[PDB]
């Protein structure tokens, strides 16, 4: 029993992290086969940061302008290209620890594990959900760029996030491994705002089922609601609309607990309208929306 | 910026996880040099667990009754012994992935990363605080025993927890790597209850230091207190008393902010005696008690390993 926010084991990714230096700038890179992937803003100076013409800055660089260190070993850069906001440095050595991997673009509401790194060395691991406004609520300091987010299915690492920026609000923004930002953000040194954030309703519901599966039922009620009437109330409170696909994805949790999805929607509606009134759910005083139905099924099936 | 519960990178420990089977009972073990450590109840059948005599169960076992596997690769057992509630199995191969390590027994309030494992295969990693009642709020399913908890210092992995049991309340209990349970529990299939839990004062203070570092300091008052007086008051609110070691490990955060530990204690006392009103601290109306002083430094300074 028990429900906890947990990240995938990070070993397979730790073996890929390297340090990439250009000029006075050092950050992290991801070393897969004979290519190192890192944020392209590593090539920018203090002055270039405001409005960098990256193609113009990159053409002026040589392979020897990039220092790549894997532990104590320096990797010789034999080629450099740019795919959107990701710099790709070809090295003369293939990473022997390269796992089975793929590059994927994650959808809002889905979760992934972040391996926060500094100077090419792992520092910590934590789960983040891609928010509807395409930010993530992570923990990143100076030099964390190039840290990656991933999921692990079987032994295949699906990389979905590379870290680039912290917004003034303290949330974080980045790209996929094709270098395309999640959200309307740009890799320039400017204060940038995200769109109005919304709450991931299907995840809140999964988290309520988790609370029930772990013995917490105080928030349930004898009422039910139609999907549309629930969505009317949800949107009033800046919650994302619930789709029939979301309802279906919640089926397994509904079958395990015997609580129809629309019955749990009526509980959430009551919570949004009455609040929690000092009560807590799984130790939280707020409604948590960073747990997917899959994250709940993975931990609570059979309990 | 950002404050998150963050596990240690788990790679060094993943490379030490193996499967240990006795009969049909399989759980996890920890392979370090040429020894595998696992819970001793792996030698118990389902019926034996109700009331086991481990010394007697073990005398009937031989090296050849133990199946240790790294994946599907068998490691031959060439010696066995019981140390408290931990079985030690000597194997004929030294783990080439063995990291620098030590075995430590942690105090209540200290945190560690749990590498949840099933059949010797790592499933997930999460942070746990040892509660004052010597349970942890983990997430564990059948077959999870032998999963370990650890901290990383520089490059040394300090193992401090091995998982053994789930209490009726849904919390979890286990041992250090010398097989000594945390708390008054035993490895027997019996309904066991943990004492009343309490809030971890030193970690709440750390969380308050974290708030100050980030500019959230409305709760600072112009009072101080003695350690004894604060301890007596705190217990009335179900808070743990502070030890000298607690004061010591708050030293760095005290120096960084310039707020003496006993001054922060007086501020916390007022929050307990007056509440927080509708105000929040670091965005929360609840005081957090599962971040140690080091956890705060980790988050705000970016330590690597
Ligand atoms: C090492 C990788 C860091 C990650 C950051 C560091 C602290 N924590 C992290 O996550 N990335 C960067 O430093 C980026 C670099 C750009 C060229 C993409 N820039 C920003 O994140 C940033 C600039 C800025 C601003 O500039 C006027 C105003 C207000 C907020 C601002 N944020
Ligand atoms: C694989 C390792 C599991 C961890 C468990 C499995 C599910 N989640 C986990 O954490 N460990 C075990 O199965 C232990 C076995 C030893 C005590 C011999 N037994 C219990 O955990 C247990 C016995 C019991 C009880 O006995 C009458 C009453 C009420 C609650 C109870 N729990």
């Amino acid at each position: 029993s028990g429900f906890r926010k947990m990240a995938f084991p990070s070993g397979k990714v730790e073996g890929c992290m390297v340090q990439v230096t250009c000029g006075t700038t050092t950050l992290n890179g991801l070393w897969l086969d004979d290519v190192v992937y890192c944020p392209r803003h590593v090539i920018c100076t203090s002055e270039d940061m405001l409005n960098p013409n990256y193609e113009d800055l990159l053409i002026r660089k040589s392979n020897h302008n990039f220092l790549v260190q894997a532990g104590n070993v320096q990797l010789r850069v034999i080629g450099h290209s740019m795919q959107n906001c990701v710099l790709k440095l070809k090295v003369d050595t293939a990473n022997p620890k390269t796992p089975k991997y793929k590059f994927v673009r994650i959808q809002p509401g889905q979760t992934f594990s972040v391996l926060a790194c500094y100077n090419g060395s792992p520092s910590g691991v934590y789960q983040c959900a891609m928010r509807p406004n395409f930010t993530i609520k992570g923990s990143f300091l100076n030099g964390s760029c190039g840290s990656v987010g991933f999921n692990i299915d079987y032994d295949c690492v699906s990389f979905c996030y590379m870290h680039h920026m912290e917004l003034p609000t303290g949330v974080h923004a980045g790209t996929d491994l094709e270098g395309n930002f999640y959200g309307p953000f740009v890799d320039r040194q400017t204060a940038q705002a995200a769109g109005t954030d919304t709450t991931i309703t299907v995840n809140v519901l999964a988290w309520l089922y988790a609370a029930v599966i772990n013995g917490d039922r105080w928030f349930l009620n004898r009422f039910t609601t139609t999907l549309n009437d629930f969505n009317l109330v949800a949107m009033k409170y800046n919650y994302e609309p619930l789709t029939q696909d979301h309802v279906d994805i919640l089926g397994p949790l509904s079958a395990q607990t015997g609580i129809a999805v629309l019955d749990m929607c009526a509980s959430l509606k009551e919570l949004l309208q009455n609040g929690m009134n000092g009560r807590t759910i799984l130790g939280s005083a707020l409604l948590e929306d960073e747990f997917t139905p899959f994250d709940v099924v993975r931990q609570c099936s059979g309990v």
